[PDB]
RNA sequence: UUUUGGUUUUC
């Protein structure tokens, strides 16, 4: 912190981009006032850390005005702020192709993050047709595919449903001598799963290991939730257990088991899951919430779930519009109740098509 | 010092 040493626009662009990736947007912005104060003029790397907190973080609208407080600057947008708001665009709508020729149209070459950004934005918007004609065009411009560039190509074919493709392309990875990593192989196995063949993807997964690929928590998450899914409830619990014997699981790893638990109606084995991660110091977030309101709502418990909704309102977590969504459709009868939560949500600030779809057919089954 | 790929919830 302080500090005879005067700090440079360096230090102040770390602990901006730590405290950004904290979530910690407001303390991150106050560090930008601090600097100017000081005469230490922030550079294009801290409008970028900044817009990067700010997408990540949902507040897209807020970084396109950082975008134009930095041009009224005559600090120069790069590669890597384009690249930065074309994901966020992406991610929140597909605007970011408006900004890919606007990039050029500044002498802005795009380069290998931002192909790559663009393939992953047009298979998740359902346009793979369009994401395998940017990877035919970046090889054109001399821009040599990377690992990240085919493994987003992977995961949009599996999820297209074109897992053969998938394997396929995979295959040729290997061949231009681009080493797959443990995203690779995961989302391969992934793919497989959600394809219903459990043992190709275990297989890929011992493959994995043989080529000396050490799995993550996802990988272990991705091959649970694959088990549970499949039914397979007791493998599942098996793979939780040998995980440990050194991989740390995580809150998705209880929430995975958690919903395969409460889908099968194994409720208290859930519940003391649940218990579990609290105790094991891991934080359960939204979607573990959201998870044990569905089970409970599901079974008829409808009581205990509304008591759960308090619980994590009592405790700093966040609903969502799942949370909502789950709700609004759990009161088939309790109509105004129903009716309560969206308006509820409205004024949280949560942007409601199922919401739409579900107080609809509440209010119509109850014209209005 | 900043940007891109894989896992869980409202079936």
């Amino acid at each position: 912190l302080r500090r005879g040493v005067a700090p440079t626009v360096v230090t102040y662009n770390t602990l901006i981009d730590g405290l950004c990736k904290a979530g910690k947007l407001d303390e991150a912005l106050k560090l930008f006032e601090e600097m100017v104060e000081k005469g230490i003029k922030p550079d294009v790397v801290t409008y970028n850390t900044l817009i990067d907190g700010l997408c990540k973080a949902g507040k897209l609208d807020e970084a396109l005005k950082l975008f134009e407080e930095m041009v009224e600057k005559g600090i120069k947008p790069d590669v890597v702020t384009y690249n930065t708001l074309i994901d966020g665009l992406c991610k929140a709508k597909l605007e970011a192709l408006k900004l890919f020729e606007e990039m050029v149209e500044k002498g802005i070459k795009p380069d290998v993050v931002t192909y790559n950004t663009l393939i992953d934005g047009l298979c998740k918007a359902g346009k793979l047709d369009e994401a395998l004609k940017l990877f035919e065009e970046m090889v054109e411009k001399g821009i040599k595919p990377d690992v990240v560039t085919y493994t987003t190509l992977i995961d949009g074919l599996c999820k297209a449903g074109k897992l053969d493709e998938a394997l396929k392309l995979f295959e040729e990875m290997v061949e231009k001598g681009i080493k797959p990593d443990v995203v690779t192989y995961t989302t391969l196995i992934d793919g497989l799963c959600k394809a219903g063949k459990l043992d190709e993807a275990l297989k890929l997964f011992e493959e994995m290991v043989e080529k000396g690929i050490k799995p993550d928590v996802v990988t272990y998450n991705t091959l649970i939730d694959g088990l549970c899914k499949a039914g397979k409830l007791d493998e599942a619990l098996k793979l939780f257990e040998e995980m440990v014997e050194g991989i740390k699981p995580d809150v998705v790893t209880y929430n995975t088991l958690i919903d395969g638990l409460c889908k099968a109606g194994k409720l208290d084995e859930a519940l003391k899951l649940f218990e579990e991660m609290v105790e094991k110091g891991i934080k359960p977030d939204v979607v573990t919430y959201n998870t044990l309101i569905d089970g409970l709502c599901k079974a008829g418990k409808l009581d205990e779930a509304l008591k759960l909704f308090e619980e994590m309102v009592e405790k700093g977590i966040k609903p969502d519009v799942v949370t909502y969504n789950t709700l609004i459709d759990g009161l088939c009868g309790k109509l105004d109740e129903a009716l309560k939560l969206f308006e509820e949500m409205v004024e949280k600030g949560i942007k409601p098509e199922l919401t739409y779809r579900r107080v609809v057919e509440s209010y119509c089954r109850a014209e209005e």
